[PDB]
DNA sequence: GTCAGGATACTCCTCAATCTACCGGGC
DNA sequence: GCCCGGTAGATTGAGGAGTATCCTGAC
């Protein structure tokens, strides 16, 4: 009973086609559910009609006690081992297990499934002893490196030449075992033995970037070709040395790196792509079809299809990007025009890894999942739009219906748990777990959800199930903490992180349980935990701060970072930049606290002196989340842009008085030097006599020139703005008191007076001009503001009460601008 | 019958930036 | 009781390893 497509697959082998027709009842006996595919998967090999003969002879003996080998194990093994595997395993059904060697069926299996496994299983079972005794080589590890094809002969050369390469070249084992972890790891080893000082001494390339390189599949051909081509590339192609081993770090990086140097001037010419693009595109698996796909169908998905570059970089810059860049040449308008999906969609579903299998899955499943299970099209590319999306979108199509009438729970929590990369796994830990955590633990559904809702939920939700209860006895934690630990990406290495480091971090360095649950409690916080164990007694004596600074630096995602980027740059910065610690610690307690610290070192010189900026206003821009950006951006609007731009942006910083008096009239103009003064005095700052006649000429010299007295004490001087109110941008407010005489001090809208913080209006630019009259006993003045909603329903009453006895102001809300509400007001007022 | 190399596909772990819904004192 | 700000979460994107399976050439 096979198909004829089954027949012409499995007539690869000659053989193979009379064995099977014969006994053909024989192997659904003696091999139970076994579907036609394992069937001709099996029998396709090179050995397929032995290995089937084989299987169907020992089958019987080969499920005892010793082995209890599944059906699927078994057709595997025959599939990948073939004969000689099963018949090495069945004569050493005794030896592998329940002997000193300690092999788990598990471990058997895989040692077996794979080319050779007679010869990987002889050797593992004659030298295990010796590579744990005479080289003290866990078990796991020489699984791990007998478990890939030729896994004897990196075996042998492993137990050959371990202590050498241990002592001449100062490689711990660890990096040997993964070198020697994947395929041709002898021919690795030895080419990493006889290159190791000459890729280090003349090229000076540091042995960790070797060893990376090194630990990939065929990592000799790899290595043959950095060395042949890496002057050639960095001098020829000016390519960085770091950039020609990341490029050489993947699978086949030689042929990578032989397309890369044949194709970057025609791709750099002919094309317009950057060396950067075509660097990131060949930094991934199959570089050198990925970069052939590129170049040859660039003009084509371009024009054709109307796809930017970047957008085909982005596909491109995948592992398989030639396959995803083919599916979506020859899917996208079937797909857009008889779905109606946007492109950009169809871009997010493949600019991950495997995205031709997740276009296809879409493809074949909108219609029925958007029928009868009701998932919204764009639900299903937001599960679709993740690191193997095939996988989460068949698991929803074959699990929903279960997991939404009987474990009670909704689809858009479906949706949310399978929309994350491996969803697979946490939907089906969730199916497998969720009644045992509803009822032998106590935890609600809702939680569960959450916990399985990020990368790797399955991990989080086995470690939850297997440390829950000794977390909340041994170490009274409540569960709520364990939940609020465990919901997190990667949350298993967190979870284990503080079932090792609670009781340390508890009774060496005096931490609260809750503060160690409050640093972990973040993505990565197994490594905020480590650097918190390794630098707080650094942190305590050598600099004198508490604990509970450290604690407030690590309690955040890059909690490490911060940490090591303070204890390096606190000198530098207390030192030779003017800074207190406790505003590196203010800069610092934030997300991205490296980013911000590295960008204050960098830009604090040249935006306090060039820009006259204080120290001050840089810490307190830097000290809210994402400060980074921030600096970057007002670092570029100083240094170049528009006029009113800069002017906005300068003013915005607060404590900036600007001014734009006119025409000669020296009265005024002594006015407005006395202003200055007075502005300068309440900044704690003398202007002195020579920055007098500096802003006296520039009075005297421009018409119509705006100023700007900046808190440090610089005055900026713009040559024209505008003449008028800027637009109302729908946040910010500008005013300007124009006095009786005629000087126009401008104003905007926020940080307000820190006195007045309980009041509700501090920041509004009435309460501005109030002050103002105030401070420097101002008779009588407007105000004219452009805010779109007209003055708020608390200033007309507030900045009244803030006005001094006897003092008059006046606000002229713009004519266009119309009220929101009854408490606001659009209309010209006068009040007292 | 094995050994070495390349190509996809998938999972998990750490980081940095931005968005928003709950709380809270004043009206 | 009803806000609008503050801010502590809560997405959202990104990169970097680590893991697994399959196909092909050469003896
Ligand atoms: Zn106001």
């Amino acid at each position: 009973g096979f198909t004829h497509a089954h027949i012409v697959a499995l007539s690869q082998h000659p053989a193979a086609l009379g064995t099977v027709a014969v006994k053909y009842q024989d192997m659904i006996a003696a091999l139970p559910e076994a579907t036609h595919e394992a069937i001709v998967g099996v029998g396709k090999q090179w050995s397929g009609a032995r290995a089937l003969e084989a299987l169907l002879t020992v089958a019987g003996e080969l499920r005892g006690p010793p082995l209890q080998l599944d059906t699927g194990q078994l057709l595997k093994i025959a599939k990948r081992g073939g004969v000689t595997a099963v018949e090495a395993v069945h004569a050493w059904r005794n030896a592998l297990t329940g002997a000193p060697l300690n092999l788990t069926p598990e471990q058997v299996v895989a040692i077996a499934s794979h080319d050779g496994g007679k010869q990987a299983l002889e050797t593992v079972q004659r030298l295990l002893p010796v590579l744990c005794q005479a080289h003290g080589l866990t078990p796991e590890q020489v699984v791990a490196i007998a478990s890939n094809i030729g896994g004897k002969q990196a075996l042998e050369t492993v137990q050959r030449l371990l202590p050498v390469l241990c002592q001449a070249h100062g490689l711990t084992p660890e990096q040997v075992v993964a070198i020697a972890s994947n395929n041709g790891g002898k021919q690795a080893l030895e080419t990493v033995q006889r290159l190791l000082p000459v890729l280090c001494q003349a090229h000076g390339l540091t042995p960790e970037q070797v060893v990376a390189i090194a630990s990939n599949n065929g990592g000799k051909q790899a290595l043959e070709t950095v060395q042949r081509l890496l002057p050639v590339l960095c001098q020829a192609h000016g390519l960085t040395p770091e950039q020609v081993v990341a490029i050489a770090s993947n699978i086949g990086g030689k042929q990578a790196l032989e397309t890369v140097q044949r194709l970057l001037p025609v791709l750099c010419q002919a094309h317009g792509l950057t060396p950067e693009q075509v660097v990131a595109i060949a930094s991934n698996g199959g570089g050198k079809q990925a970069l052939e796909t590129v170049q040859r169908l660039l003009p084509v998905l371009c024009q054709a299809h109307g796809l930017t570059p970047e957008q085909v970089v982005a596909i491109a810059s995948n592992i398989g990007g030639k396959q995803a860049l083919e599916t979506v040449q020859r899917l996208l308008p079937v797909l857009c025009q008889a779905h109606g999906l946007t492109p950009e969609q169809v871009v997010a579903i493949a600019s991950h890894d495997g995205g031709k299998q997740a276009l296809e899955t879409v493809q074949r499943l909108l219609p029925v999942l958007c029928q009868a299970h009701g998932l919204t099209p764009e639900q299903v590319v937001a599960i679709a739009s993740n690191g193997g999306g095939k996988q989460a979108l068949e698991t929803v199509q074959r699990l929903l219906p279960v997991l939404c009438q009987a474990h009670g729970l909704t689809p858009e929590q479906v949706v949310a748990i399978a929309s994350h990369d491996g969803g697979k796994q946490a939907l089906e830990t969730v199916q497998r777990l969720l009644p045992v955590l509803c009822q032998a633990h106590g935890l609600t559904p809702e939680q569960v959800v959450a916990i399985a809702s990020h990368d790797g939920g399955k991990q989080a939700l086995e470690t939850v199930q297997r440390l829950l209860p000794v977390l909340c006895q041994a170490h009274g934690l409540t569960p709520e903490q364990v939940v609020a630990i465990a919901s997190n990406g990667g949350g298993k290495q967190a979870l284990e992180t503080v079932q090792r480091l609670l009781p340390v971090l508890c009774q060496a360095h005096g931490l609260t349980p809750e503060q160690v649950v409050a640093i972990a409690s973040h993505d990565g916080g197994k490594q905020a935990l480590e650097t918190v164990q390794r630098l707080l007694p650094v942190l305590c004596q050598a600099h004198g701060l508490t604990p509970e600074q450290v604690v407030a630096i690590a309690s955040n995602i890059g909690g490490k970072q911060a940490l090591e980027t303070v204890q390096r740059l606190l000198p530098v910065l207390c030192q030779a930049h003017g800074l207190t610690p406790e505003q590196v610690v203010a800069i610092a307690s934030n997300i991205g606290g490296k980013q911000a610290l590295e960008t204050v070192q960098r830009l604090l010189p040249v935006l306090c002196q060039a820009h006259g900026l204080t120290p001050e206003q840089v810490v307190a821009i830097a000290s809210n989340g994402g400060g980074r950006p921030a600096l970057e951006a007002l670092h570029a609007v100083l240094t170049d842009g528009p006029e009113e731009a800069k002017y906005e942006a300068l003013m915005r910083l607060g404590g900036a008085l600007a001014i734009r008096i006119s025409d000669n009239s020296e009265k005024q103009i002594n006015t407005a030097i006395n202003l200055i003064k007075n502005h300068a005095k309440s900044k704690g700052v003398e202007l002195s006599e020579e920055d007098i006649k500096k802003v006296e000429k520039i009075l005297k010299e421009n018409p119509g020139v705006v100023l700007l007295l900046t808190p440090s004490g610089k005055i900026h001087v713009f040559p024209s703005i505008s003449w008028s109110l800027p637009e109302y941008d729908g946040t910010t407010t500008h005013g300007v008191l124009v006095l009786d005489d005629g000087t126009q001090i401008g104003f905007t809208s926020g940080n307000g007076d820190p006195r007045y913080t309980n009041y509700r209006n501090n920041g509004h630019v009435a309460q501005k001009s109030a002050l103002y009259m105030r401070e420097n006993n101002i008779s009588n003045a407007t105000v004219y503001h452009n805010n779109t909603n007209g003055t708020c329903g608390y200033c007309n009453t507030m900045t009244a009460t803030f006005l001094p006895e006897g003092a008059t102001l006046t606000v002229v809300p713009p004519e266009n601008a119309v009220a929101n509400n009854s408490r606001a007001i659009d209309y010209v007022k006068t009040y007292t």
